[PDB]
Parts: C-alpha cells; sequence; structure tokens
C-alpha cells in the first residue's frame, strides 16, 4: 500500500498467471480449463498488493464473487488479437458457431474483445482492471475501508499510466472511465455465465487453495 | 456535444422525473404495489430518456434496445437515490417505505432488498450529490446496452454513445472540481462512482432471475410504442 505506481504495476506484472492447455465435449473442456485456471487465479491473488492484508473469511468471498469475471477478462484480453474468435487455450481456439445457450455468450465475450482491440487496451491497463474486479465485485468496517484504498491506489496507478503515456488529462479521465464502464459488462456476462450453469468452487475449496499460513 | 459541463448537469437536472406515489387509502398486496410502480415509472422514463443529450439522436430500435437494456437498472438507481438518506429502509414512495423484514414476505425478495439497501448505504457514505446521481443514471442509459448492439449504422452509433459517454464524464470531473476536490480526489470518486454501477448491472439482473421465476420485461413494441411518438 506504500508502493509507488512504478512498484505497483510490476507487482501485477510479475504476479500474472500462465497461459493454460485445453486437456483433450466442448462443455467438458471449457469446464476442466476454468477449473484448471482457478488455482492460478487464487495464487494471483495472493499477490495483488493489499489483498492478503484482508482475512482469508474475506479473501474467499472476494474470490467467489469474482472468478467467472476474472476468467472472463483474461479470455477476453488473450482474445484481442484473433478478431471472432475466443482464444481459451493456445490449443482451444473457438468461433461463435462452435458456441452452438453459449453462443450467447460467446457472442458478448467478442463484443467485450473488440472493444478492448478498438481502445488498443494496455497490459499494464489490463492487469490494473483484474485487480480492480477482484476486489470490487463482493465488497457489497474495517475491512471494507480497506479494499477501497487499495482500489483508490490502483486508480491512481492506472490514471499515473496513462500520463506515462502521454494522455492529456482529460484524456487520463475519459480512458479510465470507459475502461471501468467495460468492468459492467464483465459484471453483466459473467451473470448470465452463472445463470447458464444454474457448478461454483465452494467456500472450502477456495480456501484451501489459498493455503492458509 | 457542444453543451459544456454546466449545460449538461442543467439539461439532465431538467429531464428528472417527477416522484411518484403509491396508491392511497398488507404483504400480499406488496408485489402488486411495486409492479404497478413500477410500471408508471416506466412511462416517465422514456420520456426522461429521450431528454438526455444524443439519446435521440440515435436510431428508434437503438433506443428502444438500450431501454430493454437499462430499463431495471434505472429504475433500481432511482430507488438507491431515493432511500438514501432513509438508512435501513427503500423508499420506492414517500407513502411506500419497506424495510428487510417486509421483503421477507415474497420468496427471494430480501436478497435483493438487502443489495438495494446496501448500495443505498455505499451513496450515504459517499455523501452522492444530485448532480452526480442524475451523470450516472445518464450513464446507466448508454453504457448497459451499448455492448450488445456490426452494421455500418450501428458503428456511428456506439461512435457517438461513446462520444457523450466522453462528455459525461468530462461533466463528472468539472462538478468534482467546483466542489474543490484535489485532481487526485477527483479520478478516486470518478472510480469510485463507476464501480457502483458494476453493482448495479448485477442487482438488475439478480432481479430479472427473480421476476421469470414468477408481462414480465417490458415487450419490444411496448417500448417502441411508447418512444415512437408521433
Ligand atoms: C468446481 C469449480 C467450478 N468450475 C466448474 C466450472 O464451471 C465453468 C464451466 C464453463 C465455463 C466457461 C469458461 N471456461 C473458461 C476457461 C478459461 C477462461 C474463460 C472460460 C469460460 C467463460 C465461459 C465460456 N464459461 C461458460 C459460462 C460459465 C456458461 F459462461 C466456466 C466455468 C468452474
Ligand atoms: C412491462 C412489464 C414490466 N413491469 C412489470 C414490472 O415488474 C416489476 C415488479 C417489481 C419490481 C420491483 C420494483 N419496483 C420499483 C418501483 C420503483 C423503483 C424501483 C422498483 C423495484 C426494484 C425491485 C424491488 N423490483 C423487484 C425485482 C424482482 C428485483 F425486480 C420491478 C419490476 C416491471
Amino acid at each position: 500500500l506504500s508502493l509507488t505506481a512504478d512498484q505497483m504495476v510490476s507487482a501485477l506484472l510479475d504476479a500474472e498467471p500462465p497461459i493454460l492447455y485445453s486437456e483433450y465435449s466442448m462443455m467438458g473442456l471449457l469446464t476442466n480449463l476454468a477449473d484448471r485456471e482457478l488455482v492460478h487465479m487464487i495464487n494471483w491473488a495472493k499477490r495483488v498488493p493489499g489483498f492478503v492484508d484482508l482475512t482469508l473469511h474475506d479473501q474467499v468471498h472476494l474470490l467467489e464473487s469474482a472468478w467467472l469475471e476474472i476468467l472472463m477478462i483474461g479470455l477476453v484480453w488473450r482474445s484481442m488479437e484473433h478478431p471472432g474468435k475466443l482464444l481459451f487455450a493456445p490449443n482451444l481456439l473457438l468461433d461463435r458457431n462452435q458456441g452452438k445457450g453459449m453462443v450467447e455468450i460467446f457472442d458478448m465475450l467478442l463484443a467485450t474483445s473488440s472493444r478492448f482491440r478498438m481502445m488498443n487496451l494496455q497490459g499494464e491497463e489490463f492487469v490494473c482492471l483484474k485487480s480492480i474486479i477482484l476486489l470490487n465485485s463482493g465488497v457489497y468496517l474495517e475491512e471494507k475501508d480497506h479494499i477501497h484504498r487499495v482500489l483508490d491506489k490502483i486508480t491512481d496507478t492506472l490514471i499515473h499510466l496513462m500520463a506515462k503515456a502521454g494522455l492529456t488529462l482529460q484524456q487520463q479521465h475519459q480512458r479510465l472511465a470507459q475502461l471501468l464502464l467495460i468492468l459492467s459488462h464483465i459484471r453483466h456476462m459473467s451473470n448470465k455465465g452463472m445463470e447458464h450453469l444454474y457448478v461454483v468452487p465452494s467456500y472450502d475449496l477456495l480456501l484451501e487453495m489459498l493455503d492458509a499460513h
């Protein structure tokens, strides 16, 4: 929390999870791949500055509410350079008709990817967005206060990055807004995803992955 | 887009729909009252939407689609705003003030009440201002459905929508600056405010999911007919 903006970025970049491969019907592959990415997400979350300062109870709650959103923005980020296609894994690249109630979700994921592409979303930016999702998704006294301080710190970092890129102050606030409004759509996709399922990772499973002290 | 920030706020403040009342004269009545109230607010919402800058510049079908996507979000943020200075209560109408336990009377309603009450609590501890609220409501209208529209006309709509969003963002920053916030505090509050929209989306989806467990959404032509004036 005392880290500089530059230290925050580098920490988050270093904390980035690996790209996994699909173990190989299509629903089993997407399920299995999601299950394996979950473990690496948990270990990513532990390295997000300020996260392990929360109680384990609250860490689990945040992960319970954020896990699908984080899977999805990750999917969308690496699918950027592959228009009309979703790169779940290097050996699992699917289009919208391979989705044929998954096509609607595929479509939404595809639109979000094109949005990122259009915005020319940078790696240093995406990684901040992912941290914000983790901390923001489940927050609805000392703990909520801490979460909001970390969120504020990431906001600073995002603004710093845009300043470094040479964007004017007006462009900074405008780009910040565009990025955060995208999180609304990711939230929506996660909701529909959870709906199209009804499954979820239990409290105990997440707590186990967290590998307590 | 020629509007200044001051002119943006003014237009949004004038576009504000009226505060409506529940009928004048029971837990078995609750859902009926909440449904009747929602239907009546919908009418004023369409009029409000038309007076949001840039909205009527859009095609009628894109206008319908934005409202199909955002109508429950808009209802809810209005409710949350009305309830801000009434801790533990949801002010659906000045004569319809409900709490948690009254929500219990309907299956799965207490969870939605809790989320709405928590959002009201968030607005409270942020000391959300009226000028900020109408900006946030406008953003919901323009942003919620824009990612679920490739035709050339549609590409032009999206660019227009994103440019109006940019302007509302400029308006939000302006308001926070006049209030005397530092630059750092301005971006920080802008972020905090926009993050709440994620949760409002969340609530709309949970609530939409309730409704299908029991006319539940406005039909295309219903919204069309109200939007498609002569
Ligand atoms: C027991 C632990 C919980 N796991 C069961 C498993 O349930 C899922 C089943 C399918 C999906 C897919 C999926 N898989 C991914 C792998 C890497 C990155 C993105 C994804 C997604 C997003 C999306 C296609 N998911 C389908 C869904 C949930 C209906 F939207 C996500 C979760 C998560
Ligand atoms: C054209 C058909 C669509 N209308 C039928 C009507 O269905 C509803 C029935 C109940 C609700 C309530 C409700 N009512 C309000 C009145 C003014 C402002 C806010 C509200 C809300 C939010 C919330 C409590 N709604 C319940 C629910 C299930 C979450 F949608 C929302 C919609 C909307």
